[PDB]
């Protein structure tokens, strides 16, 4: 195909048209991007005395282990404490480890900082050593440090002790230890509350994310990020909501909630780490608040929003406010961070096309209240555009699609016939997920990607250069889920995987990058690929440099060449750079191959005509400077 190159841009390409989507789901947060490696490290929303109360804690020895509503709890928001004790005529360390989040990544590169709080909650004559650590499940040693304790201290007291490994361990089955000798602790009881384990962590912050993962989002060269949801945004209902004051200050205040993925949120990431990492990474975020739904299907009555408006627009004001006008701004303040940060984007709840019987009279009450208070934010409905009927007109939907990967190469005409009417379209969560169109949320023997392949990341990507050949409307688009512990997944496929130990980038992280990273801000018309076809291309140019990015998406199993006529300029740098992400239709990276297709750079002759031929499931950008 013959593809010309207007010089003449028809719009600007947002600055946001490329970034993440992010909720606790897979241990995407606790187990994830929180570098927290302690599972269940407060007991929260555990019922004591089950087993499930000690979740991921094993008794070293004769240790008795307990979790239990303790009569004097180290903080009002974690009533749970570890009841310890050790037996009479005990011997040898006697103690329980953490065995993490299906693993701990013991580094001897790496200085670890544990804590915990313990007292004592009947005085004792106990003197000894508490000892804390990392050993290999198989029962090797690999860190140890150790404080003087003493069973006359009845209140609660934090220790803070750093791990220096003497060896890597060879692999992530190692646990976090506590002990005390079992002669000298023979008939003690010491309650613990609040443990942590913490690696060195992204930019060094103390209650920060995990390294690998952090860089990972980072390099994806994101504009923004979606959050805090997504499902895990609502709650099974009112009272397991995400709510936003429960996840700012101490750890110790913070009393966590049940997910909408099986598991316990500490909150551990909350707000305001959240907001650090956006501007640790340049990103702005779209903030999604809870909009009076919940997944069991109760939706708020008309008659009972105000305080949950009240509490959306505290959210807010934690985020932008000035502090001297409410206390979410003063508490923003209060907790080191007095400058407002960027806020432009809200989301009025979640999918609520599921309860689109009621979404019209909370939009109404939502939006009314929170563009009166915040006239410059842009508030996004996340009903099915234009059905309801929604009151005030929204300036932008949220649009989800999960579909098969020759779907998403036969709809990038979807945002072409679309109005020009001011309205603005986030592809806030959408994916290539299955090959089987009849069975989408199915197992993967009925087609369901346990991972991106070159196939579902080339039909997005040819998807992504209709949203962005519609970047006039199409202002953001996030593939979704972005992350997943391969230990725990109630979703694939997803962008980015990892286990205790590394990371793992997907052919769908790839495109992603490739899309993101190589994005001018002028989009350059060019003859339209055909509508229903494999071959799609996107060009914009950096109105600066003259760099000019054509992004290629081979969606299907033949290769096509292309021909590119650029006759408009005055000039094209005679040569440009290729970056191609290619290989066979059904491959994937993986935990066992996790670098199996990876993009490739080279250099290419270009001027103002060029001939590339894209290969079967591509993804290529061809940059080369214009004027
Ligand atoms: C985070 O902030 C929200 C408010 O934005 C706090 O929720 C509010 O908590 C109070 C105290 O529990 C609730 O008041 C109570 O309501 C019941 C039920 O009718 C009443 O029987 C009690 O005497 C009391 O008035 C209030 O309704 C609730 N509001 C909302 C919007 O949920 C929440 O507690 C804060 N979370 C944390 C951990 O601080
Ligand atoms: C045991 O942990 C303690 C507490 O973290 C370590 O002592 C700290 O060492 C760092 C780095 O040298 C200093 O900044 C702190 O001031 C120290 N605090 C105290 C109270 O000493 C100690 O190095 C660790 N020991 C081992 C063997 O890992
Ligand atoms: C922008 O244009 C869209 C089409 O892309 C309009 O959507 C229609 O809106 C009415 C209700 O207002 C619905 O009953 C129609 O079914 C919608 N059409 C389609 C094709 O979805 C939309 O109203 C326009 N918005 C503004 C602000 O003018
Ligand atoms: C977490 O998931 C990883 C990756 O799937 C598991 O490691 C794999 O285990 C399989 C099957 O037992 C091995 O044959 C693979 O070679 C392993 N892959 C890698 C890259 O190591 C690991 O066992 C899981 N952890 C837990 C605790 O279940
Ligand atoms: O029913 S689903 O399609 O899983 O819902 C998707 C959409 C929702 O915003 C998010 O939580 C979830 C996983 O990406
Ligand atoms: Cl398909």
């Amino acid at each position: 195909v013959t593809v010309t190159v207007n010089k003449n841009p028809s719009h600007t390409v947002p600055s946001t048209l490329y970034g993440l989507m992010f909720e606790d789901i897979n241990h995407s947060g606790d187990g994830g991007l929180y570098a927290e490696l302690l599972q269940n490290r407060a007991f929260q929303q555990v019922t004591p005395n089950t087993a499930a109360a000690l979740a991921a804690w094993h008794p070293i020895s004769n240790a008795k282990l307990a979790v239990i509503q303790d009569p004097s709890p180290v903080s009002n928001a974690l009533p749970n404490s570890l009841q310890f004790s050790v037996p009479s005529g005990s011997s040898g360390r006697v103690g329980f480890t953490n065995e993490g989040f299906w693993g701990i990544k013991v580094d001897s590169t790496w200085t670890y900082k544990a804590s915990l709080f313990f007292r004592f909650p009947t005085s004792s004559s106990f003197s000894g050593a508490l000892t804390v650590g990392l050993q290999t499940n198989a029962g090797r040693v690999l860190a140890q440090n150790s404080t003087q304790i003493r069973g006359t201290t009845t209140k609660w007291t934090q220790i803070n002790l750093e791990l220096h490994p003497t060896a890597s361990a060879p692999d992530v089955s190692n646990s976090f230890f506590v002990t005390i000798d079992g002669a000298a602790g023979a008939g003690q009881t010491i309650n613990f509350a609040m443990f942590s384990l913490f690696p060195p962590t992204f930019k060094n912050r103390p209650n920060g994310l995990r390294a690998d993962i952090a860089e990972t989002l980072a390099e994806m060269g994101p504009s923004f990020f979606r959050f805090p949801g997504g499902n895990n945004l609502e709650g099974q209902t009112t009272a397991t909501r995400w709510q936003w004051n429960a996840t700012v200050g101490s750890l110790l205040d913070r009393p966590g909630r049940v997910g909408d993925w099986g598991y316990v949120n500490t909150d551990g990431l909350g707000l305001l780490e959240y907001l650090q990492f956006f501007e640790d990474t340049g990103m702005e975020p779209i903030m999604a608040v809870w909009a009076g739904y919940s997944l069991g299907g109760t939706s708020l009555a008309e008659n009972q929003l105000a305080p949950y408006i009240q509490q959306a627009i505290d959210q807010i004001n934690f985020v932008i406010g000035d502090p001297a006008k409410s206390a979410p701004a003063a508490l923003r303040a209060s907790l080191g961070h007095p400058e407002p940060f960027t806020l432009r984007f809200v989301e009025v709840g979640n999918e609520d096309f599921f309860a689109a019987g009621s979404y019209p009279y909370r939009w109404h009450d939502f939006v009314t209240a929170l563009q009166a208070q915040f006239p410059q934010i842009r508030f996004i409905a996340t009903t099915n555009a234009w059905n309801p009927v929604l009151s005030p007109v929204p300036q932008s939907y949220d649009v989800h699609v999960y579909q098969t990967p020759t779907w998403f190469y036969q709809n990038a005409f979807y945002y072409d016939g679309f109005q020009r009417n001011g309205t603005t379209y986030f592809e806030g969560e959408y994916a290539a997920i299955s090959t089987n169109a009849n069975d989408l949320f199915g197992t993967v023997a009925d087609g369901r990607l346990a991972f991106p392949t070159v196939q579902s990341a080339t039909g997005e990507a040819a998807f992504m250069t209709g949203l962005e050949r519609n970047s006039d409307i199409v202002f953001a688009a996030s593939y979704a889920p972005l992350l997943q512990h391969v230990n725990s997944t109630q979703w694939t496929p997803d962008l980015v995987s990892y286990d205790a130990g590394s990371v793992i980038k997907s052919t769908s992280f790839f495109a992603q990058k490739l899309f993101a990273l190589n994005k001018g801000d002028q989009y350059l018309p060019s003859t339209l690929p055909t509508n229903g076809g494999t071959l799609h291309w996107s060009i914009t140019r950096a109105s600066s440099s003259g760099k000019t990015f054509i992004k290629i998406a081979n969606a299907g199993s033949s290769a096509q060449s292309l021909t590119f006529q650029l006759t408009q300029f005055n000039s094209v740098s005679s040569t440009g750079t290729l970056q191609v992400l290619t290989g066979p239709e059904t491959a994937s990276n993986t935990p066992e191959a996790p670098q199996a297709i990876v993009p490739k750079t080279s250099t290419i002759g270009t001027g103002k005509t060029f001939t590339y031929n894209a290969p079967a499931f591509s993804v290529s950008v061809i940059t080369v400077t214009t004027n």
